[PDB]
């Protein structure tokens, strides 16, 4: 009745928890046959951005919900099945599954002229039902449209093997004995390359823009938990980058003696990739670094340095696009295509609509999603109020110009936040 929550992954569950605490009536619609979001997919063989060898890269204590710790048997970085099991247990413990419509996919959300929203949902049969809700919380994630590079290098149609996105990547054993190129230096790319490196005969890592390769751990500490080490917070920006970047050099050297492009910036500049493996896999010959792909010559891949390589498959680890197909008008955006959401959550001109989890932070997203859920629940029942619309887009303006200044007009900087000052206002 009162709130329709689109999604029962980690964000939609935090939302149902927050709605349930205030006694707010809500239903939670979710396409998958179970709660869990992306983490439930690798274990069910479903096209999703995860893969059979995916673990957390955030500390479990900063990753689980604050009122519901993960089993103490869990390691610091649990596997995706452990994470998916944990999230099923939360929904159980929180009495949410009575409110979750599984196998229910939202197809349109439209704001009626009188205030409420008509939500059309496709049930398990495909039977479309059309319902009305006072408010809609969107928690559908932003990793659900693959982003393939344009242009795909020449000869793509000549190619004897398979070209695929990480979305379609599933397990390294699906390429045992083959020769595979991985394109990208993202979190998906180093993980997939390291996985392939123990199954494919040969694994090539084709990277064209250098990213910073930071281990999951410095001084025995997770880097997401160093982020709030009080001794680290009293650092100035180039005081910590001073120590962070010398921390890297003793731990690993710099990227330039692994055959890796080093980046056009220092750390924290655009993004850093977290790995424990990829540098050592290079140094054991299990992964060979390569520049950008230049063309597909039929059976081989040609890289821009002139070198060539026989290749049975290319997995594009190039990330995801941010879309909302159930929203005819789109997520609020500026013409630059930057997200326009007051405090990263609230459209300035659309009462009753809220976006949760549509942020990308230093470290784990859970505390932020909890903060967002708690605020939204108090907006839904009037304990909290919003500024007038002109004032809301003033804060969006300040956020955005500061975004173009710091991270630049890259793709996806419109949702970038630092855990600390963001949580600090909830
Ligand atoms: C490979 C990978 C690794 C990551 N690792 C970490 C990590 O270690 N630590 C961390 O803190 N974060 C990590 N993240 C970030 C990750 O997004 C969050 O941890 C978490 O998954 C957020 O879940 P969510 O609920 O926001 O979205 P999702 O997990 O995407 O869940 C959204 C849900 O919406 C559902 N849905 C229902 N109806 C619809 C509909 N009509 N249209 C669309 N969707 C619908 C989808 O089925 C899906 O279950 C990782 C992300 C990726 C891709
Ligand atoms: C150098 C340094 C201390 C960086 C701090 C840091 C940055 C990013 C992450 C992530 C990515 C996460 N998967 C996300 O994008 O939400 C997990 N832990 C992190 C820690």
């Amino acid at each position: 009745m009162r709130v329709c929550v689109i999604g029962a992954g980690l964000s939609g569950l935090a939302v149902g928890h927050a709605l349930k605490e205030r006694g707010i009536s809500f239903v939670c619609l979710e396409k998958a046959p179970d709660v869990g979001g992306i983490w439930r997919q690798p274990g069910a063989g479903e096209r999703g951005p995860g893969y059979r060898t995916l673990h957390l890269n955030t500390a479990k204590q900063l990753t689980g919900y604050a009122d519901f710790p993960m089993p103490d048997a869990y390691p610091l970085y649990p596997r995706h099945s452990q994470v998916a099991a944990y999230l099923r247990s939360f929904a159980e413990w929180a009495g949410l599954l009575d409110h979750v419509e599984l196998r229910t996919e939202v197809v349109s959300v439209r704001q009626d002229a009188d205030g409420p929203w008509t939500v059309v949902s496709r049930g398990a049969d495909g039977a479309q039902v059309s319902r009305r809700f006072e408010q809609v919380v969107v928690a559908s994630g932003h990793h659900n449209e693959p982003a393939l590079p344009d242009p795909l290098p020449a000869g793509a149609d000549s190619f004897a093997g398979t070209i695929l996105h990480s979305l379609d990547y599933r397990d390294g054993g699906d390429f045992a004995g083959r020769r595979v190129v991985v394109v990208g230096l993202g979190a998906s790319a180093v993980d997939i390359a390291a996985d392939l490196s123990r199954h494919a005969e040969r694994t090539l890592l084709s990277v064209r823009r250098g990213l910073h390769i930071v281990p999951k751990q410095l001084f025995g500490m997770s880097v997401d938990e160093i982020a709030e080490a009080p001794w680290w917070n009293e650092m100035s920006f180039d005081e910590r980058r001073r120590w962070v970047e010398q921390a890297l050099l003793v731990a690993r050297g710099r990227l330039s003696d692994y055959g890796l492009p080093e980046p056009d910036h220092p750390v924290f500049s655009s993004a850093t990739t977290l790995s424990d493996e990829i540098l050592s896999r290079i140094r054991h010959g299990a992964v060979t670094p390569k520049p950008a792909i230049a063309s597909f010559d039929g059976d081989r891949v040609v890289f821009t340095d002139g070198t060539s390589e026989p290749a049975d498959a290319v997995v594009y680890c190039t990330g995801f696009h941010m879309t909302f197909p159930f929203l005819p008008a789109g997520c609020p955006m500026s013409a630059d295509g930057s997200v326009e959401l007051y405090r990263r959550v609230v459209p300035a001109d659309r009462p009753g609509l809220y976006f949760v989890g549509l942020v990308r932070p230093v470290g784990a997203i859970t505390r932020l999603v909890e903060a967002q859920a708690e605020w939204v629940a108090r907006l839904v029942d009037g304990a909290a109020v919003l500024p007038a619309a002109d004032q809301m887009r003033e804060e969006i303006g300040t956020y955005l110009t500061g975004i173009v200044q710091r991270y630049g007009r890259t793709e996806g900087a419109s949702i970038q936040v630092d855990v600390g000052p963001y949580l600090a206002e909830f």
